């Protein structure tokens, strides 16, 4: 009855675009799983902040399907992102199934890697949108969160609230959106 | 030479409020160090977000003294700052050497518990504003920032940013703060 949320984390992640992100949307009911990309153990962000995954990628992979999968940015964390085959794996599979797929910031340039979504309007951090371009496999949008369909993007630590707060709304609709947001003190 | 921090990491601790000051001010040069209450152990915050401090409190309190010391909020998390004799002893030190003291949300309340700074103009996340009150030893106030002298208070998750930018100019100045402030994206 609950959604789930799948959220990897990889050695440089934004951890801001990773912790408001899952403490968002726990707070919303749904059921979060942290899983690092390299496995188990702790993983050490783009900040040094470092975060302990409630499983590995590899196990939480086996625990799906997900009604969302998160891909949070930081440079270093999306190409490690970018560069795994289990990552593809999964975004193919989520993209095939119809499921929400939700990155921020430098975290969309994974979607290009792995080629998930062309055509898609979306949007990144201003620092990465080049690299996404390149091709010209999607449209850019400068909205600090860009919906198109089942491709949730948006632009960075400063946007993580309201990407957190529009997945909520996509997967338990906007008046627990509301509830949740109420709590915050947001401006 | 550069400025150093301390920020108090408690289970129950609201991670958002933790890792968003940390983020911000690690932005900004300033050297950080994350120190858990209970040892050097992982701790679980206030949404299950597992992280792993920098060194213990007890050892992080031999490398001080520090410019600006850091309460993140979270009910139980506050309660435990509360109810520690060690960050009494921390903050009384910080009070008299006339040192930043930075508490967001209900971290806050734990000024009252160790009596610092009464008479200062001060907030809280509005949940906490009865407890911060009782006895009337501080005069509340609605802004989403606030500070009062060496005493700066903030409401919670959603103004942790504003948090940690304002820390940021205390410390290294308003330059500084808006050259850390325009990648975020904010708002």
């Amino acid at each position: 009855a609950s959604k789930r949320a799948l959220v990897i984390l990889a050695k440089g992640a934004e951890e801001m675009e990773t912790v408001i992100p899952v403490d968002v949307m726990r707070r919303a009911g749904i059921k979060v799983t942290v899983a690092g990309l390299a496995g188990k153990d702790p993983v050490q962000c783009s900040r040094d902040v470092v975060i302990c995954p409630d499983a590995s990628l590899e196990d939480a992979k086996k625990e799906g399907p997900y009604d969302v999968v998160v891909l949070p940015g930081g440079n270093l964390g999306a190409q490690n992102l970018s560069e795994s085959a289990a990552v593809k794996e999964i975004l193919k599979e989520q993209e095939n199934r119809k499921g929400l797929i939700a990155a921020i910031a430098a975290g969309p340039t994974a979607l290009l890697a792995h080629e998930i979504g062309f055509g898609s309007k979306v949007t990144t951090h201003p620092l990465a949108k080049d690299k996404m371009m390149n091709g010209g496999h999607y449209t850019y949008s400068e909205n600090r969160v860009e919906k198109d369909g089942l491709i949730l993007t948006s632009r960075g630590p400063g946007t993580s609230f309201e990407f957190a707060l529009a997945i909520v709304e996509a997967l338990n609709g906007k008046e627990v959106a509301a509830q949740v947001k109420a709590p915050l003190v947001l401006k």
